Order: structure tokens, then sequence, then C-alpha cells
């Protein structure tokens, strides 16, 4: 009986940047064709959700942010076949459509669809299903996820197992996919191989563990924050390294610790400078860097394409290379059959109403994950 | 005999920036231990030999340059045990020490004894085996090979098939396999897929035949001369493109052409700006670059990286990413078996004392490869 009708909820509205989110009521139109109205369970802090206050990552506001999550249908639009009311979903903040050029290449995730390279804020349709004080609200990446309800498109949705924690699945929405396919999936780390990471948060330890996985040798954990070094040990950090310890610039630091470069490099920071320096410390000849730290807006780095020419690979990545619709139910399925472990990264939890909270102990510096209950 | 002697000959000397090559006579000492003095027969002149007289590429001078040949080995220093007197041979401008890191790996080849990352212009051993006037002259990349004879390090040289036209399978030292193998090798271009090459001197043709060995079905090339499109399209290009026609930039021509962009790009030229376009280019979420070109002495380039954390992949390579000895031998063995043409690099064929001749051609627009013949 919520099913076609307006739903009033409360949801996290960011007005302004730079101010905190408004717990307040907020409108929620039922789906239209091919849409999915989900009631969330459980969503956690990514960086890339702070990113839109600071104006780091610019989409349009006001806007309802959160992109990691769980939750489980309320109902579908005409014409869903993906999902059905009840069922135990994962919003999908990198869309796959299934038909674009991106979708059915092998390797490509970053789908057509998607509203990360140019933000508007909506629906696929051009249109909002969010009003907040008699005024239209923007969705953020097709996902909203700090509202109890929101609307989806269906290719932004996943179906997962219906046993699943969602109080810990969530984190498969962006941060734990994100840092193990950019090692696994996207770098393809070597059995053996030494790996540097810069940048030991939520995404950063999930590079870790995939490195791990992979079998590396190595991994070098690289933090200004030396808080985060026992828990980057915990999940398989052999080393870690604080730049600000060092004369030297810590490129240079790393390549002598790995006796001419490391054979993999990892930026999970969001900063053009260690963009630059990842790239350096890996080896000249053999070395791969990936930059999965999201850059301030329209900002260029600088850099002396004689790295590359050498023979560096350089590249990036969104949700770790991962096809997000295929790769999401499996990903669960495998954490189900504990494959890989989610509670390292988990290092608060709060119910949704303290949503600022929660940005402040990220801001600070001392959680991980806060995941927020609704 | 000149075995253990002093050999007097003629070499053309770069005493000094963006002046003529003087041809002269200059004294070649012995071969040293695990050295190789050789007699040329055949050299090319490669861009990269014209960027050490314009300064885009710094090296000690005085040198002799010239890294692109073919000969005959004249004499051997104690403890060569992988060519005899008498053997055609290829000096090899990236060495293969076979037992440093890079050498070691499976896919890496920018051999740690390399004098291409921070030349000294010297043999190995730090010294030099030229004097001319009085003064030491430096070596260029281990090779020096504008010169009636030179002396080289065993891992820069290997031994070729005895039946090899020298005047057309110098290209192997350069030219032809660094283009070739930055498609095949660096790149893997796939079947089917869309290739972008910008600059169509011989690097860039090379580089096109390589798209065409691997089976692409489209092969852009991209040059500022509308004269070089026709040799282009003879050796695989199916469209050529010139940038001045357009009033867009031509990433977004190219864009619009691959309905999205292309599969593979390559930058042939050495510019900054066509190195950001190349990468720009190709398609944003599984798209590759390969930066080929050599860019002008300690200039950075400015680019976003969200063109790569959306997916792109770049790279670089030296020699189009062959294991130098190992490969060289195989490419005439495959080149004398009919696998690949050479004949459609060269454009001039003209006697060593022609040099500054061939310099001219090149410079003009007017040549592809010159082969001077000794
Ligand atoms: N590519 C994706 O899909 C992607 C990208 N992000 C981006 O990854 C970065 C890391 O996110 P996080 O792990 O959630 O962030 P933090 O907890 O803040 O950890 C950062 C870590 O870095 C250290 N640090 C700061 N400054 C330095 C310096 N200068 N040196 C060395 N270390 C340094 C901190 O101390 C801290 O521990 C973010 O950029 C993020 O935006 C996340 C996930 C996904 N994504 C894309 C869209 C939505 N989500
Ligand atoms: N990576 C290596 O091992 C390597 C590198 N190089 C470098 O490759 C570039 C090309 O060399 P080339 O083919 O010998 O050069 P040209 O015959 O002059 O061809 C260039 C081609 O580019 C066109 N062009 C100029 N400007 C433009 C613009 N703006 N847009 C499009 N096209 C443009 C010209 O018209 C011309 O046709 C060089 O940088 C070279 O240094 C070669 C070989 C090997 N190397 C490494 C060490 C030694 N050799
Ligand atoms: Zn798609
Ligand atoms: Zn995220
Ligand atoms: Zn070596
Ligand atoms: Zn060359």
């Amino acid at each position: 009986s919520t099913a076609g009708k307006v739903i009033k909820c409360k949801a996290a509205v960011l007005w302004e940047e730079k101010k905190p989110f408004s717990i307040e009521e907020v409108e929620v139109a039922p789906p239209k064709a091919h849409e999915v109205r989900i009631k969330m369970v459980a969503t956690g802090i990514c960086r890339s959700d702070d990113h839109v206050v600071s104006g780091t990552l610019v989409t349009p506001l006001p806007v309802i942010a959160g992109h990691e999550a769980a939750g489980i249908v309320e109902s579908i639009g005409e014409g869903v076949t993906t999902v059905r009311p009840g069922d135990k979903v994962i919003p999908l903040f990198t869309p796959q459509c299934g038909k674009c050029r991106v979708c059915k290449h092998p390797e490509g995730n970053f789908c057509l669809k998607n509203d990360l390279s140019m933000p508007r804020g909506t629906m696929q349709d051009g249109t909002s299903r969010f009003t907040c004080r008699g005024k239209p609200i923007h969705h953020f990446l097709g996902t909203s996820t700090f509202s109890q309800y929101t609307v989806v498109d269906e290719i932004s949705v996943a179906k997962i197992d219906a046993a699943s924690p969602l109080e810990k699945v969530c984190l498969i929405g962006c941060g734990f996919s994100t840092g193990y396919g950019s090692a696994v999936k996207v770098a393809k780390v070597t059995q053996g191989s030494t790996c540097a990471v810069f940048g030991l948060g939520g995404v950063g330890l999930s590079v870790i563990m995939g490195c791990k996985a992979a079998g590396a040798a190595r991994i070098v954990g690289v933090d200004i924050n030396k808080d985060k070094f026992a828990k980057a040990k915990e999940v398989g950090a052999t080393e870690c390294v604080n730049p600000q310890d060092y004369k030297k610039p810590i490129q240079e630091v790393l390549t002598e610790m790995s006796n001419g470069g490391v054979d993999f490099s990892f930026e999970v920071i969001g900063r053009l400078d260690t963009m630059v320096t990842a790239l350096s410390c890996c080896q000249e000849a053999y070395g791969v860097s990936v930059i999965v730290g999201v850059p301030p807006d329209s900002q260029n780095l600088s850099m002396n394409p004689m790295l590359l020419l050498s023979g560096r690979t350089w590249k990036g990545a969104i949700f770790g290379g991962f096809k997000s619709k295929d790769s999401v139910p499996k990903l669960v399925a495998d954490f189900m059959a504990k494959k890989f472990a989610l509670d390292p990264l988990i290092t608060h939890v709060l119910p949704f109403e303290k949503i600022n909270e929660g940005f402040d102990l990220l801001r600070s510096g001392e959680s991980i994950r806060t995941i927020l209950t609704f």
C-alpha cells in the first residue's frame, strides 16, 4: 500500500557546499517505467560523498548524496525484470546498461549511462524523484542513498543474496569493490610482486586486501596519518611509511626500498601530486600505476612523459573495473562464502540520524568506514 | 689486418648542436674485453638522431650519433662469445645485458645498462673509443653508427642472418621494430579494432604495419603533412586526417569518427600536445594510448587525470618493447621469410658522405627513411 504513491520520509539533504547535511522530510515519487524504489537499510560514508560537500567532486546542488549502500525493494516500475519487491539490493553508482559499447566490451565497466563524468544529478530520464520543502532535489550518481527511500534506474541496481547481512555488504557497493578490483582486476597484481598503496582509508585497505589475495610478497602502505598503519598491517601491508618522516621525496624512498621501483603502485587519495609520485615510484620499464583517488574538480596534473616512454603503464578505474550488475551479486556470494572480510573496514556504526557525526569521524581521520543504519 | 690496431677512418662528427655533421677522419681504438668492433655497411637517419642536433634530446657533445644500422664484425675483444669476425650484426641502442631486473622480467626491455635515461656517451666502462683531431668524442646510445667503424659493448650487438640485406635490415635496428612492436607488443592491438596513429614518418608507418598485421579493422593516420598520406594508406591506413583541415580539435574529430573513441592510439611524433590528444582520443573506459615519440628535454605535459580514472591505459615504450638481443635476429629472420616489408619505409639511398643532405630531406618533410651506405 505505498506502491504507486509518493512516500514521505527522512533524507539527508545537502543544500550548500561546506555545510552539514540536513536531516529532514522529503517526498519520494513512485518509480516510473524501468525504475526501482528501495527502502534503505544501511549506507556507508565514502570519501567521495565528502568530496560533494567540499566541492572536490562537482555535482549539482541541492542533492541527496550517498552511493555505498544496501536495502530492500519497496516497489518496481513498469517493465522491471531483474528485481522484485522484497529483494535485497545494492544500488550501482556505476550502472550496467548492458547495451553500450563499454558494457559490451570484455574489459570495460564505465558504462556510458553513468552520471560521474559530467554529472547532471538526475534519473536516466533527466528528472528527479525527490522534493524537499516543495523544491526539486538532485540525485547523486543515480543512487542517492542518504535517504530512507530512494528511486534508481533498473540499470543502477543489483539483486543480491536474500540472506545477505546488509549492514556489511553495503561496502560492496563502493569501497571494498573499488579497492579490491583495482588490485585484482585493473592492476592484475602478480604473485611475488611488490606493491605500494598510497592512502590507507577504506578504499586503500581494500587495495591491500586485493594485493594480498593476488599473492604479493611486499605491500607498502603509504599514509601521512600513522594511525592508519596498524589496520593496514592487519589486512596485509608488510610495512608502512609516512612521507613526513623522510627528507627525500617518497618516490625516491620507495624506489630504494624496492631496489629500483615497485611492480604495482596505487594512488588511493585523490591528490595530483601523489598521482605523479605513485607513477614515478613504479619500476620505469615494467611498472604499473593505477589511479583510484578522485582528483579536485577540473585540475590538471603536470608530469614528464619520459616516465611513460621508458615502459611504465598508467591507468585508472572506477569501481575497481568491475562490471557492476554482473559483479556485485557475485561479490556478495563470495563474501557469504568467506572469500574476503568486510569487518576490518568497519570502524564505527551510527544511526542515519547521526550522519553528520559520521562525517566528522571521517574528516578527523578517526574512521575508516562508518556504516549508517536506517 | 686491422685487428688489435687503431683504425683511422671516416665518421660524421657532431661538434655542437644545430650545426651540420662534420665528415672527417677519426681514430677508432680496438675493442677491449667484451667489446666488438664493427665495419658499418648501412645506417638509417632516424628522427632521434636529428633530436641530438636540435637539442631536443640531450646527450654529451661532441658525439658520433647514429643508432639504426647494420655492418660486419671486424674484430672482437677477449671474452666475446656471441659474435665473431665476419658476422653480420645490428647494433642495439637498447642493450640486453641479460642480468638486470628488467632483462629478467618477462615484459621489460629497457635494460638498466642503457645510455638513454641519463646519457653518458661512453662505452659501458665509462670511456670512449673515438678520437678526432686529438679530442675524445662521445658515443651515442652505445652504438655510434655514423662512422665507417664503431666499437660496441657485446650486450649492444646482435648477430643476424649471414644472407641479410644490410641496406634494408638496418631499419630493424630502430624504426621498423620500434613502430611495429609498439602496435603488436606494447599496445597489443586486437583484431577488428580501431587505431589512430599520430605521425606518419618511418616509425608511424611501422606502427601502421603492426596495427594491420594485428588485424585492426580501421587505422586512422594523423599528420599535418598531407604528403605523408599516400604511403600511410599503402601500408594500411584506412583513412588519413590532417588536423589543420578541421575547425575542431582533432581528438574531437577522432572521437566522433570512431563513434566514441578509438581502441588504440599512438603518439609517434614527440610533442607534448599530441601525447595528450592521443590519450584523449582513445575510448575513455577501455582505450589504450602508447607514447612512442621522444619529447623535448625536460618539459612536462599537463593533463586531467579524469582521462585515466574513467579507465584509459597510457603507456610508452622504447624500441617497441622488444628485448633487443633476443628479438633483432628473429625480426631479421621473419623479414627474410617475407613476414613484413621494409621497402615502403625507404625513400632515399645516399652515400654516407651525403649525411647532411639526408638530414635536410628529413627536416624538409620530403623523406621517410634515408639509408646511408658506406
Ligand atoms: N575510483 C573509484 O571508483 C573511487 C574512488 N574513490 C576515491 O578514493 C579516495 C580514497 O577514498 P577513501 O579510502 O574513502 O578515503 P579516505 O578514508 O579519506 O582515505 C584517504 C587516505 O589518504 C591519506 N592521505 C591524505 N593525504 C595524503 C598524502 N598527501 N599522502 C599520503 N596519504 C595521504 C589519508 O590520511 C587517508 O587515510 C578518495 O579520493 C575517493 O573519492 C573512492 C571510491 C570510488 N568512488 C568513486 C565515486 C564514488 N566513490
Ligand atoms: N620510442 C622509441 O624507441 C623511439 C622513438 N622515436 C621517436 O619517434 C618519433 C617519430 O620518429 P620518425 O618517424 O623517425 O620521425 P619523423 O619521420 O619526423 O616523423 C614524424 C611525423 O610527425 C609529423 N608531425 C609533426 N608535427 C605534427 C603534428 N603536430 N601533428 C601530427 N603530425 C605531426 C611529421 O609531419 C612527420 O611525418 C620521434 O620523436 C623520434 O625521436 C623514434 C625511434 C625510437 N628511438 C629512440 C631512441 C632512438 N630512436
Ligand atoms: Zn552501458
Ligand atoms: Zn565511493
Ligand atoms: Zn639488462
Ligand atoms: Zn631511432
